[PDB]
């Protein structure tokens, strides 16, 4: 059950981009 | 127990082409 | 691990809904 | 390794029934 | 996904509890 | 090939009572 | 052991028949 | 050593029904 | 498909203890 | 093309026995 | 060299008589 | 079908490994 | 039956290959 | 030339009881 | 009994090259 | 003891042939 | 010594007829 | 045709004892 | 009839000496 | 042509012998 | 009966050299 790991790698990067966009805006 | 390890891939492209795919749709 | 995509997509539909109420009841 | 298919099978329907009781609680 | 079930319910009892002391301290 | 038929068997009965386990500890 | 190969040629058929569904179902 | 030539034979026919069979089971 | 079993359950730990820190912290 | 037989004999043997030990291991 | 034609008939029927055990054992 | 046993216990090994790194990074 | 043995040898081989490169590749 | 035919007699009755004892053997 | 020898080695030779092949469609 | 020869020739070409047969059903 | 020659020929001919059965029996 | 049951023995031997051998390997 | 003896004790030898062989080529 | 008959016992004898023994050897 | 014995001689001759050939054919 690997897969599960890296699918949830890019996932937590769009989360930290996300944060670094929600700051922009804000 | 080769086949195991195809049927993994396909599947894996078939996460990441969803994961390309619930980004266009947020 | 894609039932957790689904699982999540309901969910959020909750969400929308429970917010289309609580307008209704503000 | 087509076992793994019906593994996940009724544990979708485990998660499907745990929705339709989580809202029930809710 | 039905670990987040359960790792959001005990949650919910630390809010209300939170909430049960909020009032005690007011 | 037949045995590998029956070594299959008797492990996916072992999946179906680790199941019937999964839910009573759960 | 040829048997062998064949046996496990139209197994794989069968897999990546059910993948081709499991696609239509989800 | 034709005989093992036969032998062989209706060993595959089994293995061929009893894939028949295992896809009525599943 | 155990090994994915019990990969989840040492997660589930990793979950309880952290929840058992974060009541620390707070 | 007897000793076939029996040299898949003991073979399934060990199997059953491996099997009584990926449990115990488990 | 006739006995030898003999002596492999009744061996073949030795064999064909093992595979109807061979399958009601399995 | 031994193969496989062995074939699945360093995989377990990688997830295993993979953990206490999962953690690591955490 | 030695074939079956060596047949299986290599086949062997060719998984611990396939296990040195799915690593390389994740 | 009838001995011929006599000692191939005995020798076809050691074979006959060979396969009498290749029989309890296995 | 050395036919069976021969008609073994080919058999063998029809083996190996069948998995130089089973390696080029994989 | 010629003929047994000669018997054991054409024997040994019903293999070859039967064996040319084998790979076409194959 | 020549009814030994005759007394063979026929002898020959009972193995090649018998072959020409075998094969319609096979 | 008693060589071929003697050639047959040893064979089974060889057999035997490549079993007692592949289990120290694996 | 006894050149039909010898004839078969050579034959034995070169059966022995090939399988003298066929463990040093396996 | 007495002494035939004779010069053909002894020769028996030698074969009855001969039998006796290629069974001790065997 | 000593032509007997001579047209045995040469006889069993064309056997040893027929053996000296059949090992050259296989």
């Amino acid at each position: 059950v690997s897969p599960v790991i890296a699918t949830l790698l890019l996932i937590l990067i769009a989360v930290a981009a996300a944060v670094l966009l929600y700051t922009w805006v804000s």
